[PDB]
């Protein structure tokens, strides 16, 4: 335990966490100076030793960091996304990776608590929200395989396929180029597409805003019951 | 009643509706994947089989879920969707009702109590919306007539029918392209055209913000005077 | 005064309001039906002598409805709406009043009390809306004018007239091809045109939506403030 | 002081105030009209003039307003706003300049209280906004990084430079030509774009939306609270 606490300090130390961010700040410059090949066929020797050392250095932050947290370490998000983003910049050169590497400046996020806490509040509205995206999926997987099976044939690139379907569905439900780029072309050769896309644009459009409808409303009617038992213990109290 | 009870503590069942359940979400299954000509060209033959088994054993359920539930079923709108959607997959193959025997994967939804009450929530926010549906509804229409008499004759693809012209309407009411696409190639005959379309959607989106506008502030006002009646009761009893 | 009464209890009779009505109904009806080619070859003959009908018979309605209402009649919107657009339709086919007659359709709107209050309440927001209108409107203004001066030289048919950029930025503004369709054109010739159109977009999006939300949270505002004089009044008596 | 009150009552009548605004309006105008080569070729020479007048009246009233305001000025944004804005139309025509003297229209907000009342409104939202913005702002800023990285290479014009990519995701965010304009012609090289940006748009979409909630909801919260001590405060009294 004498060494565990140790270590605990300096991990827990303001000096610890402000280095670390300091490194992603420094870092997450240098990722973007990487993008010029003009910066790149000068400074480039430089920034990828740097890259190189803050990787070291958060590995070290990560192990150290798991030795104060323990079990804990892996039951927290925040240290859990750390831990894979840190991981994924370990593998060797050797592609995709190379680019999800930059998902290392996300650390910024997990590290500054004003970022975490609106993380945290946006992610709060999911929970509730599943069985809708679940629905709303099923919605979508129902569509593709009849726009699959409706159009697929004269229309292969939009419609050939359920993965393309549900490409297109969506593109569709954004409204970008909904008519003059896919339903017009179909209505050339299947008039009555519009009774698909039509009544398929209006679900989920419905759906879209009486979704925001009612968690606004929702919110505010349990705003009002909290009040309302406020009030009602002061009345009857006093 | 003795067989009566019998059938109905079966068709009661917590195994007989997960039994259903289990049917739809494997047919779920089959029907996306008889989507690849690959997959029809080796496994099609089981997965049609399978089709028409599940069609049986939906027809069999509908049977006995009548004979339990009485005219109660056809005052029901779960059971009368579950009834059409089997009765459009029983039309024999003789061809677009092929496509909407996709349809009875929305039993999904019907067979899940948490995804009828989203629906039910969804869906009750419409009878107050009807008169706002029938006046935007009303607007359209006299404008297609216009827009079919100022723009028909030059641009029939777009205009030369109420029908063309409801279409096109409603584009640029989604805002697709309704500049480029439309109104600019309109204009090089008609300059003034933009005297149409800017009003139009003005009108379209001002009534469309201003309803959802109102369906939040009329719902809070409710959430308020059900509150004030709960305080005022306190107040005057304590 | 015997004469007065007399026309007074027609007029205001239910029958004589359900009889326009009708008409109402039915002049829409003829008004798409003329929309076809083939109809008016065949039934035009029948269809031009109603709408002679419909509108001689809604003018003696509206000399009568005036007789009866006196200067009331024309201090009242509703139907110095049925006025305007009974007198449009009055004009000799001598042409683009031929279109505007169309407009007494809306008479379905004025007749009808449950559109009256759709529309008196949708109107309701605007008299506060008149001054960010107003704003906005100054906006574009300024903007129309840089734009003609930036852009107007080199693309005259998107900005070359301050009218041709009021078009061009309210197409920006609805979000509608301004990138691929305006700004990266642009942006070939005037490298930094994106330093004008982006905060153009970020102002009038945020004044949007910053408007809806004041509506809603000014409207609960009031809401609240109605609901605690009526709690307080309780507290105070009780 | 018997010179400065002299000039105080001059720069603090509701006459010098009622004269600005007059030419603010009129050059307003003014600006319009120089829009038109045709009004150019006759009365432009005329218009130049009054131009030079009312940017010398202008800096006459800066320079009144800074005697009587002292330091107090150069704290106001309104007339810092003042100030630079008839600084940038002091500049010698010697290019951008003589587009940015459009801004002094502006002035017609900063002197209206009922505009500086809306803008101040619109604008006092932003302070509480600023972390999100900074999350938006750093999630743009490493997707450009990887976009450059993934599609710089075969897509330049879109991808090829940091600042490209930043544009080119803005436009996506905007839901402009997402598809059909961007990422259907990635995927024809990279079949797996869309594992990019459709997560892209999920993420820019839930935040704007989950913002505006957010804005709406805890408003009316507060609201409540304020009403709750209000209620409270009387039920304990009375
Ligand atoms: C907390 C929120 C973060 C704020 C993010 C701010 C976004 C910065 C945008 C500035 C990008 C400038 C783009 C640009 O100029 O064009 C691309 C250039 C030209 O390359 P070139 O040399 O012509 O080859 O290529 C370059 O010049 C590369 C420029 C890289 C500049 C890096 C500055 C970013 C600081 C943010 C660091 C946050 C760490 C997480
Ligand atoms: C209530 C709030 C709104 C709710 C929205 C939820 C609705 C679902 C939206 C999903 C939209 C995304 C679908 C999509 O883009 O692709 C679906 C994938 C792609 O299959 P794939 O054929 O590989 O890609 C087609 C493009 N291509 C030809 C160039 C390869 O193939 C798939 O089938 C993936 C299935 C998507 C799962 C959705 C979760
Ligand atoms: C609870 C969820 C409800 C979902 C609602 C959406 C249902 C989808 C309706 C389908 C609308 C059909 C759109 C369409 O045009 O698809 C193409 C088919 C076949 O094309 P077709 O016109 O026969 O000519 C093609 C000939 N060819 C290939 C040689 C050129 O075109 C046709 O076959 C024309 C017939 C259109 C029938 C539309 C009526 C369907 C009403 C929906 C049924 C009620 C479901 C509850
Ligand atoms: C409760 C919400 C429901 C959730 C729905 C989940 C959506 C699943 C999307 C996955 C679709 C994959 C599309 C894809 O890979 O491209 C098309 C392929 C290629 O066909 P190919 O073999 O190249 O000819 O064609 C295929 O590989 C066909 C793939 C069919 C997979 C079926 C899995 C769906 C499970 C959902 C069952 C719900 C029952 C109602
Ligand atoms: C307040 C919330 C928003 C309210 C929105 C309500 C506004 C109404 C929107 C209706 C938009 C749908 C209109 C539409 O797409 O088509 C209208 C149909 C089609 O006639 P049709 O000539 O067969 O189709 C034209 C396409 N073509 C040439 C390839 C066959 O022909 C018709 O005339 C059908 C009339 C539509 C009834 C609308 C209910
Ligand atoms: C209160 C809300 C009002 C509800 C409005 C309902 C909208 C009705 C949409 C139906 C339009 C059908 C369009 C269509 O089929 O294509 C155009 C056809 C073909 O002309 P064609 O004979 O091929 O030459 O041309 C025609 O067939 C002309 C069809 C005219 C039908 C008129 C029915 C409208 C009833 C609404 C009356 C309201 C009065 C204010
Ligand atoms: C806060 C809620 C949102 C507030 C939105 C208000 C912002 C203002 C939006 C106005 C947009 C409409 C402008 C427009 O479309 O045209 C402006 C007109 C047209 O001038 P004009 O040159 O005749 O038309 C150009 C088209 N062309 C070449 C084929 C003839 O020429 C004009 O200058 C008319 C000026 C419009 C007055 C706006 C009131
Ligand atoms: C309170 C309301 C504030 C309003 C904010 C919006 C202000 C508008 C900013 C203007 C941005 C300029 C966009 C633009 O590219 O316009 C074109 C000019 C001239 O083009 P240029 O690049 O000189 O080359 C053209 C040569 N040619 C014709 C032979 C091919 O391009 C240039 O001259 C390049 C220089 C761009 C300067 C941008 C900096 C302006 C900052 C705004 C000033 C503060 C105002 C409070
Ligand atoms: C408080 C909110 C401000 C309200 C702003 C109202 C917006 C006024 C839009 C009217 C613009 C008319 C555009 C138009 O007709 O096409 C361009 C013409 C044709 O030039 P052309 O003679 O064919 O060469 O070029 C012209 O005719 C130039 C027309 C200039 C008219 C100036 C009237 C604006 C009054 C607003 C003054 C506010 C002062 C801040
Ligand atoms: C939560 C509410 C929503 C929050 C939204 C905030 C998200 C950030 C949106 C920023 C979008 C604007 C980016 C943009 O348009 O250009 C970025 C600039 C331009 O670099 P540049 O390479 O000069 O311009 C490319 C166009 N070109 C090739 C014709 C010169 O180069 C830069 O790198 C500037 C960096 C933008 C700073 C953003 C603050
Ligand atoms: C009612 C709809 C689903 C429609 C069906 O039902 C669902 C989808 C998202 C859900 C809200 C979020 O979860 C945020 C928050 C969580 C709290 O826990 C309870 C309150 C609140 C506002 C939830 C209420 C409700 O549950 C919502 C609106
Ligand atoms: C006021 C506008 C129509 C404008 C005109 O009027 C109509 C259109 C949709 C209607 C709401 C929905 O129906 C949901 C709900 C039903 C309850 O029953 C009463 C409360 C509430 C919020 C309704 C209030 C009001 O009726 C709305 C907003
Ligand atoms: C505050 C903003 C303007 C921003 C500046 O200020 C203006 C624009 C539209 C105005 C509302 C509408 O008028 C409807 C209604 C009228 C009542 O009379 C007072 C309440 C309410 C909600 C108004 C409040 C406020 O006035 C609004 C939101
Ligand atoms: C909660 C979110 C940020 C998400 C994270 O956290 C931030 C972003 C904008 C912020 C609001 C505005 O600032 C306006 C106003 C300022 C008052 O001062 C406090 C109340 C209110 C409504 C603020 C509440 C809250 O702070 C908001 C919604």
């Amino acid at each position: 335990s004498h060494m565990y606490l140790r270590i605990t300090n300096i991990v827990e130390s303001s000096f610890f966490t402000k280095f670390i961010i300091y490194l992603i700040v420094l870092n997450g410059i240098t990722m973007g100076l990487e993008t010029s090949k003009t910066f790149m066929q000068s400074f480039g020797v430089y920034t990828t030793l740097f890259n190189q050392i803050v990787i070291t250095i958060f590995t070290i932050e990560i192990i150290l960091r798991i030795y104060v947290h323990r079990i804990s370490f892996f039951k927290d998000p925040w240290s859990l996304f750390d831990f894979f983003v840190v991981a994924i910049s370990l593998v060797p050169t050797s592609e995709i990776l190379r680019v999800l590497r930059v998902l290392r400046l996300f650390r910024l996020v997990t590290a500054v608590p004003q970022m975490r806490k609106i993380v945290s509040a946006l992610i709060s509205v999911i929970p509730g929200m599943l069985s809708v995206i679940a629905l709303m999926t099923l919605f979508f997987y129902i569509f593709a395989i009849m726009a699959t099976q409706l159009f697929g044939e004269r229309f292969p690139e939009w419609f050939g396929t359920l993965g393309e379907s549900f490409y297109t569905l969506f593109q569709v439900m954004t409204l970008e180029s909904w008519s003059m780029g896919i339903v017009r072309p179909l209505m050339e050769v299947y008039p009555y597409a519009w009774v698909f896309f039509i009544p398929f644009i209006f679900v989920v459009t419905f759906v879209m805003i009486n979704l925001v409808v009612a968690i606004i409303v929702d919110a505010m009617a349990i705003l009002n019951q909290k009040e309302e038992q406020h009030i009602i213990d002061e009345v009857q109290s006093h």
